[PDB]
């Protein structure tokens, strides 16, 4: 899969954001899609996910906050983010679910999020 991640940047505490993830191909039609976020020093952790119904599910951290969406048509992935907090501050990636670990699994370069207070 081919991503290209957009919309971060620096907000204040309190603030939203609207991210997009553009993906190559079919994968948001066909599969199962995230939103993560990768923190100063940590690992990738999936915060967001879309199955194929249009359910979702959320980390206990961004539930409420933030929303994941998709658009078939223009093969986009959003989070909408809401009440930011400086904890929030990280770069988040979008992805077929199960890339941390699922074999041949590409990413790309992320978008940053930085919240100050
Ligand atoms: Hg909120």
């Amino acid at each position: 899969v081919q991503l290209v991640e957009s919309g971060g940047g620096l907000v204040q505490a309190g603030g939203s954001l609207r991210l997009s993830c553009v993906v190559s191909g079919s994968a948001v039609s066909d599969y199962a899609m995230g939103w993560y976020r990768q923190a100063p020093g940590k690992q990738r952790e999936l915060v967001a996910a879309i199955y194929n119904s249009g359910r979702t599910n959320y980390v206990d951290s961004v539930k409420g906050r933030f929303t994941i969406s998709k658009d078939n048509a223009k093969k986009t992935v959003y989070l909408q983010m809401n009440c930011l907090k400086p904890e929030d501050t990280a770069d988040y990636f979008c992805n077929l679910l199960g890339a941390t670990t699922m074999s041949n699994a590409v990413w790309g370069q992320g978008t940053q999020v930085t919240v100050s207070s």
